[PDB]
Formats: structure tokens, sequence, C-alpha cells
């Protein structure tokens, strides 16, 4: 049997329980692994080191997103390619390489070009989960994930008091970058989901994966009630000299006098978030936000 899968580009016929799947979407690897889906190839350098697919010698390695070996996709001859986040720019190239595969694009827009990044994130993760449940005959598991996600969102919304200000940062290489409202990496769309009041707004905000450049003193002058921290380098397997984000924040002099540090109102996203921006990661993050903000 087959199913008609609608993505941002159109609708494509996908075999149910397809063969020789290539998966390229950081947001859905953990779902596929939890469901026991066999994969033919994945881009191992962009994935969490602990992923079972990374550790499996029988899963071929497409390589990094900067320098991929897309020819392996043709050699695998897949029935399905799952494109997402870091491989979105290769969607047209992949369709040309494997014109007989169903190629689905599960990248949704959380960039500065999105007018609704919060809804794109929430509906995008739900849509990706539902589509994969249809393709892999995991509809009950997909429904449960979506229901758990909706409930986690509701609890984290209820926990936020509506007045505390929020500073969101990406720590990389010892630097504290700004994750701007709306478009900031990981945290940006969450401002829209939860209605967080920003501690700081800057000109020229972007989606820079390292955050936008801001001085520590500018962050400190905004005196946030909360600092929410993405540890970029902790998630990346090839970054072996990494300084944990907790150490960077704890020893940043200008931040010490902020209300956030003074009250211990700092939340760190899970270690693998940067390479695993998935429902499963956000169930953990939203549970921790709900506990902290209450
Ligand atoms: O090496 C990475 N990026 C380099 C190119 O932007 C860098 O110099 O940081 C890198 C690795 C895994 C995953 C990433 O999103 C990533 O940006
Ligand atoms: O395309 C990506 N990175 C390249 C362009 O900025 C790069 O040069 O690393 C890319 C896409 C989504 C998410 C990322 O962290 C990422 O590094
Ligand atoms: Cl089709
Ligand atoms: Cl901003
Ligand atoms: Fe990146």
């Amino acid at each position: 049997s087959t199913v008609e899968i609608t993505d941002v580009h159109g609708t494509v016929t996908v075999p149910v329980n397809p063969k020789n799947v290539v998966a390229l979407d950081n947001r859905t690897f953990e779902t596929l692994s939890d469901w026991g889906i066999e994969l033919a190839a994945v881009p191992k350098p962009v994935m969490p080191a602990d992923s079972p697919y990374v550790k499996d010698e029988s899963v071929q390695d497409i390589g990094s997103h900067g320098e991929p070996n897309l020819e392996i996709i043709a050699a695998v001859d897949p029935e399905l390619v799952i494109v997402g986040q870091r491989f979105a720019r290769f969607y047209d190239d992949i369709k040309k390489l494997v014109p007989n595969a169903a190629v689905i694009d599960l990248n949704f827009d959380v960039s500065t070009e999105a007018d609704a990044p919060g809804e794109n994130l929430v509906n995008g993760l739900k849509d990706s989960t539902i589509a994969l449940g249809q393709i892999f005959d995991k509809n009950k598991e997909a429904e449960q994930l979506v229901a758990d996600f909706d409930q986690a969102i509701a609890e984290a919304k209820s926990a936020y008091n509506g007045t505390d200000t929020v500073m969101s940062v990406v720590v990389s290489g010892g630097n504290i970058g700004f994750s701007a409202p709306h478009s900031g990496r990981v945290w940006g769309p969450m401002y829209e989901i939860f209605g967080w009041t920003p501690a700081l707004k800057i000109d020229g905000a972007s989606s820079d994966h390292q955050g936008d450049d801001v001085s520590v003193e500018a962050i400190a002058q905004s005196n946030p009630d909360w600092i929410f921290v993405l540890d970029r380098d902790a998630a990346v397997s090839s970054m072996t000299d990494a300084v944990p984000a907790q150490d960077v924040i704890d020893k940043s002099p200008a931040l010490q006098k902020t209300t956030a540090v003074s009250k211990g109102q700092i939340v760190y996203a899970p270690k693998d978030t940067y390479t695993n921006e998935s429902i499963q990661t956000y169930l953990e993050l939203f549970e921790e936000l709900a506990k902290a903000l209450t």
C-alpha cells in the first residue's frame, strides 16, 4: 500500500513501510530510532553521538551538511528520502539524484522570513510526527507523541507568569550569542508559543546558529528575570574541545548581578538539543521550563 504525503512542496505517493530509507532530518531521527525503523543512510556528523544510527556500522554515512556525499543516496537507491533542517538546501539536488524515490521535505520555516515561527514549530513537529507515523505504520505512537507535546506546551504556558522577562542565548566557543525573539535558534519561536516578554531586542536580529553578536554587558544591562541557554558545542560530536555552557555562564562576570543569576533562574536546554530539535527533546525542555517558571 501507499499513502499520499503532503509537504510544503506538494503531495507525493510514499510506499507504506518503504525500503532503503535515507533520513536527513535532525528533528525526526530520535522518533525513527524509538520506532525501530531501519535506515540505509544518515548524515552522522550532524547527529547526536549517542544516536543508535550513528553507532550502527550497517547505516551508511552521508557526511556533514557542509560537505555531504550525496552520491551515496543514489547508490542506496531508496524508496524514500526524508529531508529536513540541515539538508533543506539540497532538496532539489536530491530529487534530481533519485527521481524514482519519494523525497519529502520536513523542514519548516523558523527563519526571519517566517511570519509565524511559533506555530510553524509546533505544527511542524506535529506534522512531521504524523507523516512518519503514516509512512511507517506507527500511527498510535505518533498520536501519543503529539498528545504528550500538546500537554507539555499547555503546562509550560500555564507556568509562565506573563511578566518575567526572558533572555535567550546560544553559547558556542565560550561566546554568549543572542537568540532573538521570533527567529533566534531554538528559543526564538518559543517566545511566540509562550508569550515571553523579551529582556532585550536588537537591530538586525537573525537566526544565526551561534546567536547574534551581543556584548555580555548589553545582556547584563537588560537585567533578565530568566536566562535560557542553548549549549551549541555540547551537541556536536566533532567539537571535542568544548567548554560546557554552565561553566561559561557561571564564570561570566557581568551576568552575576542580574536577577536571573541572583535568583538561580537559569535553564539549560538538554545537551543534544542543537543536533536534536525534536518533540522528544522539547518534552524534556518544556517539562523543565514548567517546573522552573512555576
Ligand atoms: O561544524 C559545524 N559548523 C561549522 C560551519 O558553520 C562551524 O564552523 O561552526 C556544525 C557541525 C554540526 C552541526 C552544525 O549545525 C554545525 O553548524
Ligand atoms: O546550513 C547550515 N549551516 C551552514 C550554513 O550556515 C554552515 O555554513 O554551517 C545549517 C542549517 C540548519 C541548522 C544549522 O545549525 C546549520 O549549521
Ligand atoms: Cl507522487
Ligand atoms: Cl530582537
Ligand atoms: Fe549549525
